[PDB]
């Protein structure tokens, strides 16, 4: 599912990521964009061999099993596939966990390039929510 700004910046407030560790919700919006282009079936492969996948291009390195990255781990205790789906659940809760792990939403690059520190609310301007 390919969703639009507004409708993702819903979704994630009704699963608890508004604000959640402090993150207004822009932040989580713009982290989207840059990373899926709000595409939830968006995958893409690491040099190190993991993969990231969905709308927050969650990492099997550390978070999800897709049963091909030697010596990872699956914190989140979910098939990375799930992370794919038109239902935002999985990789909210999956993106609860890992802003949680100590270095905030560090832990997605394009976030720290690209969102950190500037007008993150402008992601959810006209939005009703
Ligand atoms: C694609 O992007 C994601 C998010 O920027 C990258 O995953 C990060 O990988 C680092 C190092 O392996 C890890 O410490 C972070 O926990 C992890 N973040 C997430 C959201 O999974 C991934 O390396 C890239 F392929
Ligand atoms: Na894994």
């Amino acid at each position: 599912k390919v969703f639009g700004r507004c409708e993702l910046a819903a979704a994630m407030k009704r699963h608890g990521l508004d604000n959640y560790r402090g993150y207004s919700l822009g932040n989580w919006v713009c982290a989207a964009k840059f990373q899926s282009n709000f595409n939830t079936q968006a995958t893409n492969r690491n040099t190190d061999g993991s993969t990231d996948y969905g709308i927050l291009q969650i990492n099997s390195r550390w978070w999800c099993n897709d049963g091909r990255t030697p010596g990872s781990r699956n914190l989140c205790n979910i098939p990375c596939s799930a992370l794919l789906s038109s239902d935002i659940t999985a990789s909210v809760n999956c993106a609860k966990k890992i802003v949680s792990d100590g270095n905030g939403m560090n832990a997605w690059v394009a976030w720290r390039n690209r969102c950190k520190g500037t007008d993150v609310q402008a992601w959810i301007r006209g939005c009703r929510l």
